[PDB]
């Protein structure tokens, strides 16, 4: 698949709000992606003993891991499609030394959309959700081509 010039200005005007609090949006994407499905939370040997989400807000280290993934995801989304050098790396290392599922990267993909909405009344319309669903699906085909590569 592949986006349109359109949706890809949609993404990255979108990717820029996000940059002016890019720990927050971290924050509230992790701390979403826990509630909603907890079996992930196991994944983070750094910290998978949170149980609440006063002791998520807590942590700096979800939120130094929360801005990293963000920083990665927006540096691939900003390729608009042109990611094969800098997604291979993440893919790679997803498969092998965090054991990500495909479906946990369906689920922080929801949650991403859930925060941008949370986030931005009146700029996360339908054309922008709609773009940044397809731009974090072509991001998820592209990990999994990586996957199948692996037999993960
Ligand atoms: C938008 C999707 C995601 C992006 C862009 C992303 C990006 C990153 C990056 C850049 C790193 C550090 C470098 C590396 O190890 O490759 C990382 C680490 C990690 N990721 Fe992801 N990630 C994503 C989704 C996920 C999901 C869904 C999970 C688990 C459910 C996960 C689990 C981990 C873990 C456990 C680490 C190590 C964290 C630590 O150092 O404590 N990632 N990720």
């Amino acid at each position: 698949m592949v986006l349109s010039e359109f949706e890809w200005q949609l993404v990255l005007h979108v990717w820029a709000k996000v940059e002016a609090d890019v720990a927050g949006h971290g924050q509230d994407i992790l701390i979403r992606l826990f509630k909603s499905h907890p079996e992930t939370l196991e994944k983070f040997d750094r910290f998978k003993h949170l149980k609440t989400e006063a002791e998520m807000k807590a942590s700096e280290d979800l939120k130094k891991v929360g801005v990293t993934a963000l920083t990665a995801l927006g540096a691939i989304l900003k390729k608009k499609g042109h990611h094969e050098a800098e997604l291979k790396p993440l893919a790679q290392s997803h498969a092998t030394k965090h054991k990500i599922p495909i479906k946990y990267l369906e689920f922080i993909s929801e949650a991403i959309i859930h925060v941008l909405h949370s986030r931005h009344p009146g700029n996360f319309g339908a054309c922008a959700q709609g773009a940044m669903n397809k731009a974090l699906e072509l991001f998820r085909k592209d990990i999994a081509a990586k996957y199948k590569e692996l037999g993960y």
